[PDB]
């Protein structure tokens, strides 16, 4: 599913991401925009043979099992295919584990390089939440 900006913001708030670990909703919408273009089916192969899955481009080396990343961990205890669902529940629950791991949202390259230090509230401007 390709979400709209305010549609995604609303679903992300319903799932408890607003101010989770101190990260305002706009941070999560900004990250999703630049990681996946709001597309739950986005996949990207990395140079290390791992693959990123879903709206937040969660990686198979650490967080999910795709059956083709040898010597990888599955810290969210989920098949990577679950992160491609139109329902973002699995992506949100796994993201809550990643952001609590110690590095916050710096785990997401696109957040650090395109959202951090910007006016992220602009991403939720005009949305009924
Ligand atoms: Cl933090
Ligand atoms: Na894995």
């Amino acid at each position: 599913k390709v979400f709209g900006r305010c549609e995604l913001a609303a679903a992300m708030k319903r799932h408890g991401l607003d101010n989770y670990r101190g990260y305002s909703l706009g941070n999560w919408v900004c990250a999703a925009k630049f990681e996946s273009n709001f597309n739950t089916q986005a996949t990207n192969r990395n140079t290390d043979g791992s693959t990123d899955y879903g709206i937040l481009q969660i990686n198979s080396r650490w967080w999910c099992n795709d059956g083709r990343t040898p010597g990888s961990r599955n810290l969210c205890n989920i098949p990577c295919s679950a992160l491609l669902s139109s329902d973002i529940t699995a992506s949100v629950n796994c993201a809550k584990k990643i952001v609590s791991d110690g590095n916050g949202m710096n785990a997401w390259v696109a957040w650090r390089n395109r959202c951090k230090g910007t006016d992220v509230q602009a991403w939720i401007r005009g949305c009924r939440l």
